[PDB]
């Protein structure tokens, strides 16, 4: 059962970025935290003892993020530039360069499958790309602002996407096609989506201070998250699964919140960084959420609950 609280505790202060960091995610076989930044670079880093491993590079301009294969052998980033990069981690060599967005490309994922990367832009587009040729198959007119967030579901047959425009939108992988707006109004902005594990909810924040989880099939709003800071940037959250039940977000005033999932209060606040939290993650099996935040601390923080 889901205890009264998590005792998370740092463990690793992670330094090496030279600006804002902003994404961290663990490989799914745990071995591993990535890290992007305005800094042009990708770092990796050993999940459980913080070790730096290496540096990867080759965009030409910051990147907002990176995500990982399902297997944990690939990277995909999305940068400035306007391209995503394929990256093989054990090599750190480029084996596509995704070109088709006119703008900064701002977040990316691949499938379950892991044949297909999705982006979005703030060309206002989600585009759906082949892993193994680098082709895009797909663009989608997604929104009419930039395109904040964007993820597949358990199957890898629905889509998710945020936006500045005020809407969630899911979308049909096999056509392209809009099957919800889930979230219709033109005001707040919509700074991230995603599905949760088993596919059925979708958590999203607002730029109001406010996160949500949603049910998927019924449209409607279960859980509603408050407490933290949140109208400026597009902070992550997470499910995090491996105890505790809980959601986890960064926010503005710098610390890491934690929530129960089912009662919606604040369980914990994490302390240490110095600029804003703009990335979480949880590790795929351990109590471990690494953290990252902007350019007055650019450090990555690691930190673990004994539940
Ligand atoms: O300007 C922002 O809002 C900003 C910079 C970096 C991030 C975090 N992020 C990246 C992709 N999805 C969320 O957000």
């Amino acid at each position: 059962p889901t205890p009264v609280k998590p005792n998370y505790a740092l463990k690793f202060t992670l330094a090496g970025h030279t600006k804002a960091v902003s994404s961290v995610k663990f490989s799914p076989n745990g071995e591993w935290l990535a890290s992007s930044s305005a800094d042009k670079l990708i770092k990796i880093w050993g999940a459980y003892d913080g070790k730096f491993e290496k540096t990867i590079s080759g965009h030409k301009l910051g990147i907002s993020d990176v995500a990982w294969s399902s297997d944990s052998n690939l990277l995909v980033s999305a940068s400035d530039d306007k391209t995503l990069k394929i990256w093989d981690v054990s090599s750190g060599k480029c084996l596509k360069t995704l070109k088709g967005h006119s703008n900064y490309v701002f977040c990316c994922n691949f499938n379950p499958q892991s044949n297909l990367i999705v982006s979005g832009s703030f060309d206002e587009s989600v585009r759906i790309w082949d892993v193994k040729t680098g082709k895009c198959l797909k663009t989608l007119p997604a929104h009419s602002d930039p395109v904040s967030a964007v993820h597949f579901n358990r199957d890898g047959s629905l889509i998710v996407s945020s936006s500045y425009d005020g809407l969630c939108r899911i979308w049909d992988t096999a056509s392209g096609q809009c099957l919800k707006t889930l979230i219709d109004d033109d005001n707040p902005p919509v700074s991230f989506v995603k599905f949760s594990p088993n596919g059925k909810y979708i958590l999203a924040a607002t730029l109001d201070n406010t996160l949500k989880l949603w049910d998927y099939s019924k449209g409607k709003c279960l859980k509603t998250y408050t407490g933290h800071k949140n109208e400026k940037y597009c902070i992550f959250a997470n499910f995090s699964v491996t105890g505790g039940k809980w959601i986890v977000s960064g926010s503005e005033d710098n610390l890491v919140y934690i929530w129960n999932l089912q009662t919606k209060e604040i369980v914990q606040k994490l302390q240490g960084h110095t600029d804003v939290v703009i990335s979480t993650a949880c590790h795929p099996t351990e109590n471990i959420i690494a953290s990252a935040a902007l350019e007055n601390d650019k450090t990555i923080k690691l930190w673990k609950s004994d539940c």
